[PDB]
């Protein structure tokens, strides 16, 4: 009942005040099986791609974070080839940053920010991370080509 009331409010806010570039909605009729979309940001290599994500709300929400993975392939130091995301707010403390005062909208915004600003210090993709650090022009070209191939 606690989780239910919280999800109703989140779905209302996602429907009426979505963050710029972000959409999140119910796949069907269950408030804990959600989908989202993040628009590729301008001045990023993902520009003019559209990235779909799966947003699964666990039983203990809001005390456990949403489980979010990219469905659209993306070329990024912190996102693996299955769409898993390495991001602090998707993880529980002490290492992670999730807390019940965050919500689906804030963490989708954090993923959007991660797309703009990767964290080569916490890589999931070692070869992409090294390319991002030491050969940024190649990283940007590869990230654009992957966006053309899979997100457009
Ligand atoms: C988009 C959005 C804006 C906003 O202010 N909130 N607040 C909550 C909360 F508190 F219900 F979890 N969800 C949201 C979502």
């Amino acid at each position: 009942m606690q989780r239910a009331s919280r999800l109703k409010r989140e779905l209302h806010m996602l429907a009426t005040e979505p963050p710029p570039g972000i959409t999140c909605w119910q796949d069907k009729d269950q408030m804990d099986d959600l989908r989202a979309q993040i628009l590729g940001g301008a001045n990023t290599p993902y520009e003019k791609g559209v990235f779909k994500l799966e947003v699964i709300i666990p039983e203990r929400y809001p005390f456990e974070p949403p489980q979010i993975r990219f469905l659209t392939p993306i070329y990024h130091p912190n996102i693996d080839s299955a769409g898993r995301i390495c991001l602090d707010v998707l993880k529980l403390p002490p290492k992670g940053a999730w807390r019940p005062s965050l919500n689906i909208a804030t963490v989708l915004t954090s993923i959007q920010l991660l797309m703009s600003e990767p964290n080569p210090d916490d890589p999931l993709m070692a070869d992409i991370s090294s390319e991002f650090k030491y050969n940024k022009p190649a990283f940007l070209k590869n990230a654009r080509q992957w966006t053309e191939k899979h997100a457009r």
